[PDB]
């Protein structure tokens, strides 16, 4: 009929006709979420026709990846997949496959950018969880483990695998630390302005809103498939840098921070045709994430505004850039910030230079590399990167990271 | 068999296997000269049966878009274009249609950014051209009417239709006005490194190379069918800036400028069944095209380096985003220049909030509107403009401009 369109910074929706008229050439791309990118819900099993395939293509993946194979050890692994599935009808990754499966999994992100890094992960076999308070246990390990004072290190921690689908396990937040967001009495709106949905949801699920504009908000676990369970961060895990600029001391005056712990908790981690709805990872901060998209967009902080302000430039004619000038030294702060106390983080120019480097070496080993232009390339400073001028195709492999519906849209409160 | 991959900027290629092993969810998009995009070279005629049903499409559109209908204009005209085809084996457009087609093409290109103009548009009728030196006269007012001392005007010269295919009237220019780019004894490239090949087919053509940073090629029109001419552009007609900023006064010592008119010349108007191979058009340019594009890219000018020297900044630590400072003053000067110069220009923000604007109107008027978000998408400031957070569907209507293989590689010479 029509294709909805959203609009991130408005919010605001419209909904495309036209394409219809279109001609014997509707690419989406520029979809944030597409369908073709998700994997959602269940209600039975994993037909067997299916995961059968799938479930022996990996293990070849797997015994055909390591140098001179174990044949052996290839057929014999074969044999016990084929077996304990029809026995069981599902089956067991070994821990040194899931490893494979969750780097492999990450070098196939289309969309993400410090990819030259997917061999070093630390994986967190989670799989034997089976209480809200045991994921809420492993979650603070992880953090705690890739906080690393600082010194940040990309983890994952993969819990337990969709079996029916009615017994699914699902961390509510879209990341593992995230500011809320509270729309204050004078209409006005304190702290992540994107986290103002969840940040209710937290409130109607029993979180004490300590209504700041930059409060943690809680973790809230499902496990096996019962409703979610609230639980605060412990304060002492979440490691923070406090914005100040190299120059303009007025800036931390602007009494700016953020999280030094980007994971996203979300995400599904599909592999010999099982999948895992529930497996946070970490990686570390590139810069322009935070100077750019979280302070600067008008559905986050906004801050651009004063900060422009505060550098005499015309806050009142487009034409003279400000914005420009603004953002640059924002971003110079922020980098400035983390370098100063310690916490590991990435500019966006030598993210780039890295990723090209690993792009390279990438087809010269399999021949391609899947990539999401759009999202690859810097929200700042495009052209003035190697990655704008890199035409790239983007597919979807396997294992896979696939987004996935959003839980409360698709749940079973009782 | 496998996908090539063009890097702009280092100019290399890759091959692409990986695709292959893709899943049932291969998407192009990051493709510069994608073949979806273009309408090639031909022999024949165009097979009646798809020249009559376009032909009609079109004519219908033409009439449903006048309010309150002639219906009996519609009738007679449809008539009368059917009995033309079957009388020629093709059909005229009358004036006012192909001014609808120039505008109603322009107002469906997915790529361009100030689309909100589509309405205002001048349309020379060159139809009638019959020789090379014609080509050249009209191509002369035409840049003179658009250039209009600085306050430009989007214009666009319409000339003969392609009736075999052995019989093309063609620009051998990417574009109206551009410098010449000369590979220097010592190894270096003085003007425009990404006109190197173009340049040389000047030479080889009989061109006089001035040997210099901005030496505006000459213009290499073939008519009707024959070979190419080479033409030299009356220095009087070529509008340009001088670069020098409000503030860095050893800017201007840089030694730069830039031409105020940017038309496109190697473009193909299709409407109605009908295809011009030939039909130069001209808006007005968007800071950041010259100040990030021409000026920076390593595969253009590439001043980048110096700018920040004569900064200060650090130009040893990638780190210290000195590039981000230094291309934004670069902008500055480029729209100051301009402004001060009196030659109409659009920063790159303005140009943004107008787009979404007209992206709107577009909506609610013909539920729908093209668009090509990478290219769409400021090349600096990125998610600093509304359009960067814009989901947005890309997809070929008609009229509409399409690329088309470079002419010296389809070439009959004698
Ligand atoms: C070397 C450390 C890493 C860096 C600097 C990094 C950086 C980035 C950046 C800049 C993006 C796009 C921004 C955005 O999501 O809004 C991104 C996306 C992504 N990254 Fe990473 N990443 C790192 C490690 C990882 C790891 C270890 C994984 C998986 C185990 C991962 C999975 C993803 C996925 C799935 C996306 C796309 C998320 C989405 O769709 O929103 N990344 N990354
Ligand atoms: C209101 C004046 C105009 C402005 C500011 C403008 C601006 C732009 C910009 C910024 C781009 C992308 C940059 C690039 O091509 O590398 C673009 C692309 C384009 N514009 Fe315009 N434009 C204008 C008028 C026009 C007109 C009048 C036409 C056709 C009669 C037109 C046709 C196109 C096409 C076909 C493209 C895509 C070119 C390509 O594929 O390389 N534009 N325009
Ligand atoms: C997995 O490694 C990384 C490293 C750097 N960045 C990310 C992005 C995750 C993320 N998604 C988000 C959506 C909204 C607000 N913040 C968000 N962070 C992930
Ligand atoms: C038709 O109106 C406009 C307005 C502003 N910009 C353009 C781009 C055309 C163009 N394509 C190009 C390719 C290489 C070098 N310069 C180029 N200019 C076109
Ligand atoms: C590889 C990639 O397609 C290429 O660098 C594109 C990206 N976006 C662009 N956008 C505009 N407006 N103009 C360009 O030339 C490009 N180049
Ligand atoms: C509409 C558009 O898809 C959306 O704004 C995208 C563009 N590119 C992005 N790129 C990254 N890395 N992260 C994002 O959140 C986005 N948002």
């Amino acid at each position: 009929q029509y294709v909805r369109i959203k609009n991130w910074g408005s919010g605001e929706i419209l909904h495309d006709t036209l394409h219809h008229k279109a001609t014997s050439d509707s690419c989406l791309g520029s979809i944030m979420n597409p369908k073709s990118l998700t994997r959602g819900p269940r209600d039975k099993p994993t037909p067997l026709e299916e995961l059968l395939p799938h479930a022996i293509e990996f293990i070849n993946q797997y015994y055909g990846s390591f140098k001179e194979a174990k044949i052996e050890e290839h057929l014999a692994r074969l044999e016990a997949v084929t077996k304990e599935i029809e026995t069981t009808g599902t089956y067991q990754l070994t821990l040194d496959e899931l490893i494979f499966a969750t780097k492999m999994a990450w070098r196939n992100a289309p969309r993400c950018i410090g990819r030259i890094q997917w061999s070093n992960l630390q994986v967190f076999d989670a799989r034997n969880c089976s209480t809200a308070q045991e994921m809420f246990q492993h979650i603070c390990r992880h953090i705690l483990y890739a906080t690393n004072n600082g010194n940040i290190r990309s983890a994952i921690t993969v819990f337990p695998q969709r079996s029916d689908g009615k017994h699914d396990f699902r961390l509510w937040n879209s990341q593992l630390i995230r500011y809320a967001g509270y729309q204050m009495p004078d209409g006005t709106i304190r702290g992540d302005a994107a986290t103002l949905e969840f940040t209710q949801l937290c409130i109607d699920l029993g979180w004490k809103p300590r209504y700041g504009r930059f409060d943690v908000l809680p973790l809230v676990l499902q496990a096996d498939g019962q409703d979610p369970e609230v639980f605060e961060i412990p304060p002492d895990l979440v490691l923070e840098v406090t914005m100040e600029h190299p120059k303009y001391e007025w800036f931390q005056e602007l009494g700016l921070k953020w999280y030094a712990l980007p994971a996203v908790a979300n995400m599904l981690l599909e592999v010999g045709g099982l999948e895992f709805p529930a497996c946070p990872f970490n990686g570390w901060y590139m810069g322009t994430e935070i100077g750019v998209r979280d302070f600067c967009d008008t559905q986050r902080y906004n801050i651009l505004e004063e900060v422009g302000r505060r550098m005499g430039l015309e806050t009142h004619t487009l034409a003279s850039l400000w914005k420009d000038r603004a953002v640059t030294e924002i971003n110079v702060a922020v980098l400035h910030s983390f370098q100063k106390q310690n916490v590991t983080i990435m500019d966006h120019h030598t993210a780039s230079e890295s990723f090209m480097k690993h792009m390279q070496n990438e087809y010269r080993a399999r021949g391609g590399c899947p990539a999401d232009w759009i999202w690859l390339v810097p929200p700042v400073s495009g052209s003035i990167t190697p990655v704008f001028h890199q035409e790239m195709l983007n597919y979807v492999l396997s294992p896979f990271y696939y987004y996935q519906i959003e839980p409360w849209k698709t749940h079973i409160w009782q």
